[PDB]
């Protein structure tokens, strides 16, 4: 789950 606008997913995403 790579999200740039979403902060929630961002926490579990390195891409963003």
């Amino acid at each position: 789950c790579c999200n740039c606008s979403s902060k929630w997913c961002r926490d579990h995403s390195r891409c963003c």
